[PDB]
C-alpha cells in the first residue's frame, strides 16, 4: 500500500485519518510502536516517500489528494475553521485524559455542552442538518468531528442528548457502510481510546 | 476587501497582519476592546467570514499562493504551520497561566523545540530561502512570528542556530514587512494582553 500509520496501539489523534480511509475505501499498513520524530511524536505517517507528522497534517493531506476539503475555496476555509474548532476541543480533550482526569472531568463535562454547541449550530445552518458539516460533500472535517463527538460520548454519555442534529449527524455518517463495517471491526474495537486506560 | 477584528494585541494575529502587508495587501483594523467559538480574530473577505487565526492564514495562502508549488509542498507548509501552532499553545498558556513559576523550565526547554525548524531550514536548500520550497508560503509569516515572541521572551534563543538566525533577518528585511513590523501599528501593540511577554 502507500499509506503507512505508525503509532501507539491506539485510536487516539489517528482515530479519524483511520476511519476516513477505511470509508474511502484505501488501503493502508498499520505500524505499531511498543513503549526521529520531526517533533518527537507520533502518528507519523507515509505517502510513498512523503514522511508527515501531525495528525491534522495527515487530515489535509488526505483532503486534498482524496477531494474531501470542500467543492471550492470558500468551502475549504469553512471545512478548515471546522477542524480547528475540533482540534482545539481535542487540545483540552487530551490535556484532561493525561494530565487532571479524576479532578477536571467534572468541571471539563459542565463546560462541554457550550463548546458542543457551535457544531450544532454550524450543522443547523448547512441544509438543516441533513448532510455533512460543511456543504453537501463529506470533507475531512466530518472524521475528525466524528471522533470528536464518539469519544466525548464515551467521556460523557448522553452528551449529545442535548443537540438533535449532532445525534443525527453520528448515526447518520455511523451508517455508511464502508464506515459502519470499519468500526465494527477488530482493528478499531480492540484498540483503547488514549494510552492511559482512560476515556 | 479584507477587514480584521481583534483585541489592540498582536496576539494570533501578528502572522496573518505580516502575510497582508508584505503581500501588498490592504485592510481594516476593526479594533475591539467585549462569535462561533466565542473568539477573535474575525476576519472579514467580502461575503465571507472566517475565525480562527490558523483558518484565515490557510485562506490567505489558498487564495495569494503561498501554500506551496504542489500538493507534496502544501503537507509540508500545514506540518510547519502545525508545529509552529503547537508550540504557540505551550507559549499561550505560559503567558496566562504560569509566567512566573513556569518561564524557567520553559526557556530550557526552548532550544528543544526551536531545533526542529533549524533541521527543516538546513534540509531545504541550505535554510537560504523559505522554511518549505522556494516561495514563501503562509507557514514563513507565522513561523517568523514565533521567533520573534520567542527572541523577546529569551534573548538569544536563536544564537544556536544560524540558519534560523538569518533567516528571521532575511524575512525581516522583505521591503513592505521592513516597513510593517517598524511601523506603529506594530510596534505600539503589545505581544500578548495580560502585559506580559
Ligand atoms: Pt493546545
Ligand atoms: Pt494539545
Ligand atoms: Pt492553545
Amino acid at each position: 500500500p502507500p499509506y503507512t500509520v505508525v503509532y501507539f496501539p491506539v485510536r487516539g489523534r489517528c482515530a479519524a485519518l483511520r476511519m476516513l480511509l477505511a470509508d474511502q475505501g484505501q488501503s493502508w499498513k498499520e505500524e505499531v510502536v511498543t513503549v526521529s520524530c520531526l517533533y518527537g511524536q507520533l502518528p507519523k505517517f507515509q505517502d510513498g516517500d512523503l514522511t508527515l507528522y501531525q495528525s491534522n497534517t495527515i487530515l489535509r493531506h488526505l483532503g486534498r489528494t482524496l477531494g474531501l476539503y470542500g467543492k471550492d475555496q470558500q468551502e475549504a476555509a469553512l471545512v478548515d475553521m471546522v477542524n480547528d474548532g475540533v482540534e482545539d476541543l481535542r487540545c483540552k480533550y487530551i490535556s484532561l485524559i493525561y494530565t487532571n482526569y479524576e479532578a477536571g472531568k467534572d468541571d471539563y463535562v459542565k463546560a462541554l455542552p457550550g463548546q458542543l454547541k457551535p457544531f450544532e449550530t454550524l450543522l443547523s445552518q448547512n441544509q438543516g442538518g441533513k448532510t455533512f458539516i460543511v456543504g453537501d460533500q463529506i470533507s475531512f472535517a466530518d472524521y475528525n468531528l466524528l471522533d470528536l463527538l464518539l469519544i466525548h460520548e464515551v467521556l460523557a454519555p448522553g452528551c449529545l442528548d442535548a443537540f438533535p442534529l449532532l445525534s443525527a449527524y453520528v448515526g447518520r455518517l455511523s451508517a455508511r457502510p464502508k464506515l459502519k463495517a470499519f468500526l465494527a471491526s477488530p482493528e478499531y474495537v480492540n484498540l483503547p481510546i488514549n494510552g492511559n486506560g482512560k476515556q
